[PDB]
């Protein structure tokens, strides 16, 4: 039987599901670790004891436990996005999806859900692995990991709640795949690892991390990179941040122990509840627990191992979004709204930036004021609105992206950049947004060719090519077949757009902006 | 007899001058000070003493003692500047233009030359009015005033060398122009002071001073102004830089009295020839003895003065020229050659920098850098010679200009604004220098309507409003005849562009950049 797959940790049977007028099998809700209930609450994944019998992956598995956007109850365009199945701390699971007959042994590609570290799912709609894997032929697989404080509590030196635990989930999905994924026809030497956001970051994390980087061939960020200021936090401060939390749910504070075992006591709901209230500062695009510099999943400071090639060397394609910053405004700094066209006053703008750069003195407030106002039309309300959207942007996804892609080109072995800038011609948030932050998932997922969604023609078209740049990828490390998407060299620099019109090349990402951002800013706080 | 004028120091006897085929009255070399030769070197001035019997006032007086350009020998471009009188200490002497037949009660223009305080004269063939005395029907005036050490060696305390004594000659000529143009013709009530460069730093430093302000009408300042960061320098460091020249001559530096004695035995080239040695620097546009804030001339600082309205309330036009920067890279940064095109490599351009902000931190350095770095073509010779044009001008010309228009205007009584960007056509520089520093001079004193000086007929007529609107501001306070020139409004901030094209109207001259000059730089280095 074409859905019944033999594997290691016991037998799977999966379903049988339509797909663009054909069909292709799937099996989801496959467990890969022990579920991280009671007193394995903030530890380390365990592997998943294997099974006799035959395990039932005819449908989704529980979402792990998370904030829920509830900002516009009922709009499709905040909800698409929140937990679409039950939520359960019992949420370690993996989906796959494969062609139709069975695949002997081809591309693999394992998808990482972004959600800040805080929330996030591997069943969303927009998700569905049935349209890739049916289109280019791969074994497509979503692989969910632990997220909020459940996922990356971090109380350095404890081994109860030692941090990165969700990256440690996200670890041993990407081992069963390795060690289960033949028997699915998929090649487990030809696993390329992407995601988006939080998960593109993660994704770096896995080529940084010694323990992380024999498990994948090759990888895609979208959106997101791991020296984003968003995606880590020092010991120092996680600690903080752990204790904290402790202090918000009346824990007994005298030792790890007293912590730990107060907060392995509270319901889920009780940590969520109180999650955001131990962010250091009052900003935006910031989140409570995230991943640790530790000296062990990192073994040193991320600058340094970017620095010193101390990294997975293989190919790499990423790129981000023209207006990555538009949602983080919309949800929380004054004058953005959804209903209207959100045109800034120019002391929003400034109530703006401090929101922005959480971390910066008012000589750096300054800066980054100066930096991106008109003087000469400085009560240009849209000029604002969109100075206000690239700040953000620029200093929380592109820039971190374009640092780290000119240090990893340094020793790595092949990068491709794009520039995505399409907007979706169905897409529900206001025109203000642009081509928002997460909307060319829908592209990659394939949405396009399903005519009841409503997309142009044209933008079927290029969902099918980003498709097919995206495997073909996976499976040379090259986008192109044998007009052309050029390699990203260190000397020309190189990137294509991504949209519905003629392929066109250009260089340096942003680059003055970045210089800024990357290189002027942080010398000036340090000095400062 | 026409040329024989009586005034309240002796009689004076003019010579009849062609002019444009017509003749007007000159009287040339009146003195109007003692000459501040042996005891009185670097003594404030001492009025003439009135003669008997007639003064020949037919010749052009001896130029101060000063540098003289030698970087292109018999070049017209730069020897146009250099005295063209044998020089003496013995320079105190004013120079007057009059309408023939002798106006009853005429507007009055006095002229104050430029040349960083350590050079310039009234008798060259660019300062001549008689243009302007006879197109405008107006009494010229140019003044002298000592420069170089002899003018503003300073060691505060002293009474000897008090410094700002080549202002008080200028105050002093203003004064004697205020008890005697009456009999010239000229109408004491009506006297408009106009300069260039340290000439126009001059004009605005006679606005702030209490004891210069009541022997003026209104002003004209073209490419300087008194907060110019070359234009003055703390008692300190006045007082360090008279005790290094004395160093320099070996003078035993135990006392002021020591140190002034010793200066005053030295013939006055001694002095010339070390002059440069004393700045704190390796700088470009720093000139060794200027103004000093004493606490006399100028009562507090002069950001104070702006900020409190402490000085004269009256109509004042100014402006500056589009490439005010290309003289002094062209004399002192390395890559920039008179024959060449000057690109600059990128090295070059940094080079630049820090010679251009002398008194900058690194962290200042970088912040200029990028602030005028093309990012996407760093490498652009073009690019890197013009950016440093312009960091140059706007930070010694353009900027301090527009922070003292926008602090004048608050309390003044009008104020009208230009950018001049007419290159001349006949200019023996080469093209990569511009709209130089200096060459609005000729067109204010009307040189194109001289046929053998070869310029274009749009040229003459461009000299002609130009004349006449400095003339009729002189007379009214409003450049326009009762093509309108707006008037400078702290809303607004409207100027005009002064060429050969229709008059064009823009707003908030050099915005962007000056708020960098203005507001962030100079909070960036007091902070770091
Ligand atoms: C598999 O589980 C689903 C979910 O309840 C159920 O509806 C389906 O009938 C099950 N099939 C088998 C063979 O157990
Ligand atoms: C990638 O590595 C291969 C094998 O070592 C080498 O031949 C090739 O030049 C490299 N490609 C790039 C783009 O660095
Ligand atoms: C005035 O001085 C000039 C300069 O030497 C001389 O040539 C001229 O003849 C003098 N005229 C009188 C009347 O002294
Ligand atoms: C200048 O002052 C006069 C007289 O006090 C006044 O009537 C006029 O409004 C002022 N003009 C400007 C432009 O301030």
């Amino acid at each position: 039987s074409e859905l019944l797959v033999n594997t290691k940790s016991g037998k799977v049977m999966g379903t049988r599901v339509p797909v663009l007028s054909s069909h292709i099998s799937a099996f989801l809700g496959i467990p890969f670790a022990e579920p991280p209930v009671g007193n394995m609450r903030f530890r380390r994944p365990e592997p998943k004891k294997p099974w006799s019998g035959v395990w039932n992956a005819s449908t989704y598995p529980n979402n792990c436990q998370q904030y829920v956007d509830e900002q516009f109850p009922g709009f499709s365009g905040s909800e698409m996005w929140n937990p679409n199945r039950e939520m359960s701390e019992d949420c370690l699971y993996l989906n796959i999806w494969v062609p139709s007959p069975r695949p002997k042994s081809t591309t693999v590609m394992v998808w990482i859900y972004g959600g800040g570290f805080y929330s996030g799912s591997s069943t969303l709609d927009v998700y569905n692995g049935k349209y890739l894997a049916y289109t280019e032929e791969v074994v497509l697989v979503s692989l969910s990991y632990r997220v909020g404080a459940f996922g990356f509590l971090a109380l350095h030196g404890s081994q109860e709640a030692p941090g990165n635990v969700g990256l440690l989930d996200q670890r041993m999905a990407l081992q069963w795949v390795h060690d289960n994924i033949q028997f699915f026809g998929g090649d487990p030497k030809t696993v390329t690892i992407f995601g988006e956001s939080a998960g593109g970051a993660s994704v770096g994390m896995h080529i940084l991390s010694p323990g992380s980087r024999d498990l994948f061939r090759r990888a895609i960020l979208q959106s997101g990179s791991p020296n984003c200021p968003w995606a880590s936090v020092s010991v120092a401060e996680g600690r903080r941040r752990a204790v904290e939390l402790g202090r918000n749910l009346n824990c007994n504070l005298n030792s790890d122990e007293e912590l730990i075992h107060c907060l392995r006591e509270k319901k889920p709901q009780e940590l969520i509840d109180v999650e955001w209230n131990v962010l250091p500062f009052d900003s935006i695009f910031r989140f409570s627990f995230v991943p640790v510099i530790d000296g062990e999943f990192f073994p040193t400071s991320l600058e340094s191992m970017l620095n010193s090639g101390n990294f997975k060397k293989t190919q790499i394609l990423l790129g981000v979004n023209k207006d990555e910053g538009s949602f983080f405004l919309l949800y929380g700094a004054p004058g953005f709204s959804k209903d209207s066209e959100s045109k800034i006053s120019r002391e929003d703008f400034m109530s703006g930036v401090k929101l922005s750069v959480p971390h910066a003195n008012d000589l750096g407030l300054d800066a980054v004021t100066l930096q991106y106002t008109d003087w000469m039309d400085d009560n240009n309300g849209i000029k604002n609105r969109d100075g206000l959207d690239d700040i953000v942007g620029d200093h929380n996804v592109i820039c971190p992206l374009m640092h780290f892609v000119n240090k990893y080109t340094k020793f790595g072995n092949g990068t491709y950049l794009y520039f995505f800038n399409h907007r979706a011609s169905n897409l529900v948030w206001p025109e203000w947004m642009g081509v928002i932050h997460g909307y060319e998932i829908e592209f990659v997922f394939g949405l396009p060719l399903v005519k009841e969604l409503n997309y142009t023609a044209e933008e079927e078209a290029l969902s099918r090519r980003i498709m097919h740049y995206w495997a073909t990828f996976a499976k040379t490390g090259n986008p192109n077949e044998p007009s052309k998407w050029p390699l990203f060299t260190t000397k020309e620099q190189k990137f294509i757009d991504l949209n519905t019109e003629p392929m066109k090349v250009h260089q340096r990402l942003r680059v003055q902006m970045c210089v800024f951002w990357n290189q002027f800013l942080p010398k000036l706080l340090n000095a400062t």
